[PDB]
């Protein structure tokens, strides 16, 4: 039957099930206030497909010129063109590869460029815009969204969306790494996830996938979603509550530390987008400091909602094409506020 929601995280995420649903907001904003993400299944099912496929990208916009960022050393791959990207998104054989002669996991930096996205695709802007779930706090002139309201004391977002493209990550080895590290932002965020391609060629891979959610430590449900099939997994995040960020900082001082890094005992590691927490330091976070988190596995179609301050870390299973819009809420308006 259909139903208006259910849980995930053994009830502390909320998954909403119809994302033009009228009523959403009565559900959402309790959850919202205790200052937890929530999860939007079902928007793919709301959007034009045929605007969110790699070879329609490559097609139209080839000829741009990028950078690239080598997710396992974190190498930049300089001026290169947009299609060298977008043609090995799904088959391994057409990929960069490294001096080892593997094909790279790679990361698409910075594209469309700064605030560009409206003026570059702008039917692929009127397409995410309205259908955004939740849309009196999303839209750029939603009711409960303060962006455009707020003068110089608040951090104010960029015009958005922003979109976030990388290959998916294949190894044993992989797992250790992120395809975004360990960072928090003063705004609010919808992520959707509009595309997932999985291969061909190295076609066979998904035996790896199984045990990264596994380790990952997704809740039983969330595992009856991978193990039913049905619906395409594309990333893995670990989400921290904002009031946990300072406790996170202390451990990964801790570990700078043990490491022979050289830091002054005040420097900001979550600032610094330079950590990925594997399986070892997230158990480490739980033992010897007291913090829970989320484990989400994001499914094409599904939006998540990250609070303000909230600590967040994303590790793609195959290869993405995800949306982000940023808006501030009422609830978390504390957060962008520049005094005190
Ligand atoms: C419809 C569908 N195709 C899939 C391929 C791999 C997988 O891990 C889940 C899938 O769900
Ligand atoms: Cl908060
Ligand atoms: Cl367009
Ligand atoms: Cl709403
Ligand atoms: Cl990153
Ligand atoms: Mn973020």
């Amino acid at each position: 039957s259909m139903t208006s929601h259910s849980w995930l995280c053994d009830g502390r995420l909320l998954c909403l099930h119809d994302p033009s649903n009228k009523n959403n907001w009565k559900i959402f904003r309790e959850c919202w206030k205790q200052g937890q993400p929530v999860l939007v299944s079902g928007v793919h099912k709301k959007l034009k497909s045929e605007l969110w496929k790699p070879e329609a990208f490559s097609q139209e916009f080839g000829d741009q010129d990028v950078d690239l960022v080598n997710c396992r050393n974190c190498a930049i791959i300089s001026d290169v063109k947009v299609r060298d990207f977008w043609d090995g998104f799904e088959i391994i054989c057409k990929r960069l590869r490294s001096e080892d002669g593997q094909p790279m996991v790679l990361k698409l930096k910075d594209w469309p460029p700064g605030e560009d996205f409206r003026d570059m695709m702008p039917t692929r802007f009127e397409d995410l815009m309205e259908n955004l779930p939740l849309p009196e706090y999303t839209k750029r002139d939603g009711r409960l969204n303060l962006a455009s309201r707020l003068p110089s004391y608040f951090v104010r977002p960029d015009l958005g969306p922003k979109m976030y493209n990388a290959y998916g990550l294949i190894t044993a080895e992989d797992r250790r790494v992120g395809t975004t590290n360990l960072h928090l932002d003063v705004s609010d965020a919808v992520n959707v996830m509009v595309y997932v391609g999985i291969p061909i060629g190295e076609g066979a891979h998904d035996e790896e996938v199984l045990k990264t959610i596994d380790e990952g430590d997704a809740d039983e449900v969330t595992k009856e979603r991978i193990h039913d099939h049905k619906e395409k997994p594309g990333a893995l995040w670990h989400i921290y509550a904002a009031k946990d960020a300072e406790k996170i900082r202390e451990l990964l001082r801790k570990v700078g530390e043990e490491q022979g890094q050289e830091n002054p005992p005040d420097h900001d590691p979550i600032h610094d987008q330079s950590w990925y927490l594997d399986q070892t330091l997230r158990k480490r976070l739980y033992e010897e400091y007291g913090v829970q988190g989320w484990a989400i596995v994001q499914f094409l179609g599904d939006a998540v909602f990250i609070p303000a301050g909230a600590p967040h870390q994303v590790h793609n299973l195959y290869s993405c094409i995800k949306v982000a819009e940023d808006f501030v809420s009422p609830e978390h308006v504390k957060h962008c506020f520049r005094l005190t």
